[PDB]
């Protein structure tokens, strides 16, 4: 449990009535991002839905100098405060992490959990991602709009989304309902990522885990979730065909539908 | 038959003896990018060789004001000079669209040709890619090193290979071999690419073609290359698992075993 951390505001919305889930999303991500495809369709099926905005967005868009635990920390304290502890849990990517850290540390807070894209460490082509972005920014080169629109394509989209004409003129205007800002919080939330090899730690995860996989996906290929998946004794592995990394946006009724079931599936 | 032509002096080599192969490189690609791969399996099955440099290449990087029927007619100056008519010509991606184009006006240049990572025309995604780069070139702004390598391992090697952490340390050191200048030339070879519908045109073609497509390929989709190889009367599509839009350096004995099958199929 932490020891070293201080409670800042976070903004969050709290929607519907019933058993608690709560989103966490991934790097860059506001708490609404989760409301085009996700909120409404869990709230169909009577669920109480919880999005926030992990720090280092919105209004703590400046923030830096935050690891991994702090968002650990921030999403207990969440919890906590809106007395939802066992809360089901539904990550992607960073947002997957920090479940996956924060079922490490604090299982008693989460019931279940859906982890989407996801990885338990950094493969070479990952960490040299990941070092290419830290090199960006930290170079003040400001990529031209046109040209960051087309690498969030390459990055997110299956290659049937790329090949659809319709639905690639629909996405490039879609990155104007949902920019992603360069700011001094979005280059932390770089780092909330596995330093290491965390796979042995999940080991001891006893709730049950849905993992989903993305098969187009290149930023947290697949294989890499199916690690997570392996490690995690009651965890279990789904792969969405013709889905990047952004695959809960692009086939939201196949990630929807399977999320759904499963959390049925462990109904108390 | 071109009318508006001046021939200038590209750099070539001209190595072994026997049936001609004129090899023609993709944009930014000097004629020894066939060198490590193709040239000497060629050589070995008796092949005589011609590389060069495209105009906007090395001694021509400062060029511009240059179209793909210049580069057509660049290319029948090379080999009429060298009295090679007809040749077999293999072309990859802006390559591939000179050589049918070349066909297209010159076909009795051409016994017969394979064409890599092809495409008769651009779809959404691809006409949108190509804005994107001409705004990064047209904006002035330089990718940091590691994140332009980023942007190369993404867009040309399959998830096969950026999966394989020691072939993603290879291709990172590749990298340092054969730098792609952000030049004048660079850019309007840009531009050098089907602007139009071409393949009605393709119809007309009566030479015996292989297309190869990359499945992996998401700057040249395999798709477009099919729709080359469907317009093409005497032309045959085959697809390499595995191998993204650099799939005949990813590749090089599928795509070369391939490549020497059909010529040799085609002897006179
Ligand atoms: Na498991
Ligand atoms: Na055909």
């Amino acid at each position: 449990h932490h020891h070293h951390h201080m409670v800042i505001n976070l903004a969050y919305d709290d929607n519907g009535t019933g058993d608690p889930v709560v989103f966490i999303a991934g790097r860059g991500g506001a708490g609404r991002t989760w409301h085009p495809h996700q909120v409404p369709a869990f709230l169909a099926a009577g669920y109480r839905c919880i999005t926030f905005d992990n720090r280092g967005i919105g209004a703590t868009e400046n923030a830096e100098g935050f690891t991994t635990q702090t968002m650990v920390a921030d999403t207990a304290a969440l919890i906590e405060t809106l007395d939802i502890a066992p809360a089901r849990v539904v990550g992607v990517s960073m947002g997957a992490f920090i479940a996956q850290e924060l079922m490490v540390v604090a299982p008693e807070l989460v019931s279940s959990a859906v982890l989407m894209a996801t990885r338990g460490r950094l493969d070479r082509a990952r960490q040299f991602f990941n070092k290419a972005e830290a090199e960006l920014y930290d170079s003040g080169v400001q990529l031209p709009p046109t040209y960051d629109a087309r690498a969030r394509l390459l990055e997110n989209f299956s290659r049937k989304t790329l090949n659809d004409d319709v639905a690639v003129g629909d996405w490039i205007a879609m990155f104007s309902m949902w920019p992603i800002k360069s700011t001094p919080g979005l280059r932390c939330q770089l780092d909330c990522a596995p330093q290491t090899y965390r796979l042995p730690a999940y080991r001891n995860i006893a709730a049950p885990v849905l993992v989903i996989g993305f098969a187009d996906d290149v930023v947290t290929p697949p294989y890499l979730g199916r690690e997570v998946a392996d490690a995690l004794p009651n965890g279990r592995y789904l792969q969405i065909p013709d889905a990047g990394h952004l695959g809960f946006f692009e086939r939201p009724e196949a990630v929807n539908t399977a999320m759904l079931k499963f959390f049925a599936s462990v109904k108390a």
